[PDB]
Protein backbone atom coordinates (compact mmCIF):
# COMPACT_ATOMS: atom_id res chain seq x y z
CA UNK A 1 0.00 0.00 0.00
CA UNK A 2 1.42 3.55 -0.61
CA UNK A 3 -0.16 7.40 -0.21
CA UNK A 4 -0.97 7.74 -3.71
CA UNK A 5 -5.13 9.23 -3.67
CA UNK A 6 -7.58 9.62 -6.65
CA UNK A 7 -5.29 8.02 -9.58
CA UNK A 8 -6.94 5.88 -12.30
CA UNK A 9 -4.95 2.58 -12.41
CA UNK A 10 -4.36 1.99 -16.68
CA UNK A 11 -2.04 -1.30 -16.11
CA UNK A 12 -0.69 -3.33 -13.44
CA UNK A 13 2.02 -0.74 -12.87
CA UNK A 14 0.92 2.78 -14.38
CA UNK A 15 -1.64 4.95 -13.14
CA UNK A 16 -2.62 8.76 -13.92
CA UNK A 17 -4.18 11.06 -12.16
CA UNK A 18 -5.09 15.08 -13.28
CA UNK A 19 -3.19 16.79 -11.10
CA UNK A 20 -0.30 19.91 -10.40
CA UNK A 21 2.54 17.92 -9.99
CA UNK A 22 4.49 20.30 -7.66
CA UNK A 23 1.26 20.21 -5.25
CA UNK A 24 1.13 16.26 -5.67
CA UNK A 25 4.72 15.90 -4.82
CA UNK A 26 4.21 18.55 -1.55
CA UNK A 27 1.40 16.25 -0.52
CA UNK A 28 2.51 13.02 -1.00
CA UNK A 29 6.39 13.57 0.01
CA UNK A 30 7.20 10.90 -2.55
CA UNK A 31 10.53 8.68 -2.36
CA UNK A 32 10.99 9.94 -6.07
CA UNK A 33 9.63 12.79 -8.01
CA UNK A 34 10.66 12.77 -11.85
CA UNK A 35 11.85 15.97 -13.43
CA UNK A 36 11.45 16.81 -16.98
CA UNK A 37 15.03 18.41 -17.43
CA UNK A 38 16.84 18.99 -20.19
CA UNK A 39 21.01 17.77 -20.75
CA UNK A 40 22.38 21.14 -19.14
CA UNK A 41 19.74 21.35 -15.86
CA UNK A 42 18.72 24.52 -16.74
CA UNK A 43 15.20 24.52 -15.31
CA UNK A 44 13.53 27.41 -16.64
CA UNK A 45 9.77 26.46 -17.97
CA UNK A 46 7.30 24.03 -17.52
CA UNK A 47 7.49 21.02 -15.33
CA UNK A 48 11.24 21.76 -14.57
CA UNK A 49 10.64 25.34 -13.92
CA UNK A 50 7.74 24.90 -11.48
CA UNK A 51 9.79 22.17 -9.87
CA UNK A 52 12.74 24.61 -9.44
CA UNK A 53 9.91 27.28 -8.19
CA UNK A 54 8.80 25.15 -5.44
CA UNK A 55 12.05 24.49 -4.25
CA UNK A 56 13.28 28.52 -3.91
CA UNK A 57 15.73 27.83 -6.36
CA UNK A 58 17.44 25.49 -4.21
CA UNK A 59 17.06 22.54 -7.52
CA UNK A 60 18.90 25.18 -10.14
CA UNK A 61 21.69 25.92 -7.86
CA UNK A 62 22.42 21.94 -6.56
CA UNK A 63 22.14 21.53 -10.49
CA UNK A 64 24.99 23.94 -11.05
CA UNK A 65 27.57 22.22 -9.39
CA UNK A 66 26.28 19.10 -11.19
CA UNK A 67 26.56 20.29 -14.28
CA UNK A 68 30.12 22.40 -13.22
CA UNK A 69 31.36 18.77 -11.74
CA UNK A 70 29.96 16.56 -14.78
CA UNK A 71 29.13 18.45 -17.53
CA UNK A 72 26.15 17.61 -19.62
CA UNK A 73 23.50 14.60 -19.29
CA UNK A 74 22.54 12.79 -22.38
CA UNK A 75 19.50 13.12 -24.30
CA UNK A 76 17.63 9.71 -22.97
CA UNK A 77 19.69 9.58 -19.61
CA UNK A 78 18.93 11.06 -16.04
CA UNK A 79 20.79 12.10 -12.88
CA UNK A 80 19.53 11.43 -8.81
CA UNK A 81 19.80 14.49 -6.97
CA UNK A 82 17.97 16.31 -3.83
CA UNK A 83 14.29 16.17 -3.87
CA UNK A 84 14.85 19.40 -1.63
CA UNK A 85 11.16 20.00 -0.13
CA UNK A 86 9.15 18.06 -2.84
CA UNK A 87 10.45 14.62 -2.41
CA UNK A 88 13.46 12.88 -0.67
CA UNK A 89 14.89 11.92 -4.09
CA UNK A 90 14.54 13.86 -8.15
CA UNK A 91 15.10 12.06 -10.95
CA UNK A 92 16.07 14.38 -13.72
CA UNK A 93 15.30 12.47 -16.67
CA UNK A 94 15.83 14.18 -20.08
CA UNK A 95 13.18 13.11 -22.67
CA UNK A 96 13.90 14.16 -26.18
CA UNK A 97 12.89 17.87 -27.25
CA UNK A 98 11.12 17.52 -30.34
CA UNK A 99 11.50 21.50 -30.66
CA UNK A 100 15.49 20.57 -30.55
CA UNK A 101 15.05 18.22 -33.40
CA UNK A 102 16.33 15.09 -31.07
CA UNK A 103 15.55 11.56 -32.30
CA UNK A 104 11.83 10.61 -30.41
CA UNK A 105 12.99 6.44 -30.21
CA UNK A 106 15.16 8.24 -27.35
CA UNK A 107 11.73 8.67 -25.47
CA UNK A 108 11.81 4.63 -24.85
CA UNK A 109 15.88 5.28 -23.42
CA UNK A 110 14.45 7.80 -21.23
CA UNK A 111 11.56 5.84 -19.75
CA UNK A 112 14.27 2.70 -19.16
CA UNK A 113 15.40 5.42 -16.12
CA UNK A 114 12.55 4.76 -14.13
CA UNK A 115 13.01 0.98 -13.98
CA UNK A 116 15.81 1.55 -11.23
CA UNK A 117 13.31 3.07 -9.17
CA UNK A 118 10.66 1.04 -7.39
CA UNK A 119 8.11 3.58 -7.27
CA UNK A 120 7.85 7.49 -8.63
CA UNK A 121 5.77 10.50 -9.02
CA UNK A 122 6.33 11.42 -12.53
CA UNK A 123 5.47 13.65 -15.96
CA UNK A 124 4.96 12.62 -19.32
CA UNK A 125 8.27 12.57 -20.51
CA UNK A 126 8.71 14.73 -23.91
CA UNK A 127 4.78 16.36 -23.43
CA UNK A 128 4.64 19.87 -23.24
CA UNK A 129 6.74 22.40 -24.20
CA UNK A 130 9.59 19.39 -25.52
CA UNK A 131 6.95 18.93 -28.32
CA UNK A 132 6.27 15.42 -28.70
CA UNK A 133 2.56 13.68 -28.93
CA UNK A 134 1.53 12.73 -25.22
CA UNK A 135 -0.43 9.78 -26.41
CA UNK A 136 2.63 8.32 -27.47
CA UNK A 137 4.26 9.63 -24.62
CA UNK A 138 1.88 7.29 -22.63
CA UNK A 139 2.19 4.38 -24.80
CA UNK A 140 6.05 4.36 -24.56
CA UNK A 141 5.69 4.76 -20.75
CA UNK A 142 3.66 1.31 -20.26
CA UNK A 143 5.38 -0.29 -22.46
CA UNK A 144 8.31 0.59 -21.18
CA UNK A 145 8.24 1.00 -17.26
CA UNK A 146 7.45 -2.08 -15.22
CA UNK A 147 8.15 -0.39 -11.79
CA UNK A 148 5.24 1.95 -10.41
CA UNK A 149 4.29 4.87 -11.95
CA UNK A 150 2.19 7.50 -11.16
CA UNK A 151 1.98 10.08 -13.46
CA UNK A 152 0.64 13.64 -12.83
CA UNK A 153 -0.93 15.72 -15.91
CA UNK A 154 -1.97 18.96 -14.79
CA UNK A 155 -4.01 20.08 -18.08
CA UNK A 156 -7.72 18.33 -17.85
CA UNK A 157 -8.31 18.30 -21.15
CA UNK A 158 -5.41 16.39 -21.71
CA UNK A 159 -5.72 13.34 -18.90
CA UNK A 160 -9.43 13.26 -20.52
CA UNK A 161 -7.88 12.32 -24.14
CA UNK A 162 -5.34 10.28 -22.34
CA UNK A 163 -8.04 8.24 -20.93
CA UNK A 164 -10.29 8.26 -23.28
CA UNK A 165 -8.02 7.28 -26.19
CA UNK A 166 -5.91 4.25 -23.87
CA UNK A 167 -6.01 1.28 -25.10
N1 LIG B 1 1.78 17.67 -15.21
C1 LIG B 1 2.24 18.85 -14.53
N2 LIG B 1 2.16 19.07 -13.23
N3 LIG B 1 2.68 20.28 -12.99
C2 LIG B 1 3.11 20.87 -14.12
C3 LIG B 1 3.73 22.13 -14.37
C4 LIG B 1 4.07 22.48 -15.67
C5 LIG B 1 3.80 21.59 -16.72
C6 LIG B 1 3.20 20.35 -16.47
C7 LIG B 1 2.85 20.00 -15.15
Amino acid sequence: VNSFSGYLKLTDNVYIKNADIVEEAKKVKPTVVVNAANVYLKHGGGVAGALNKATNNAMQVESDDYIATNGPLKVGGSCVLSGHNLAKHCLHVVGPNVNKGEDIQLLKSAYENFNQHEVLLAPLLSAGIFGADPIHSLRVCVDTVRTNVYLAVFDKNLYDKLVSSFL
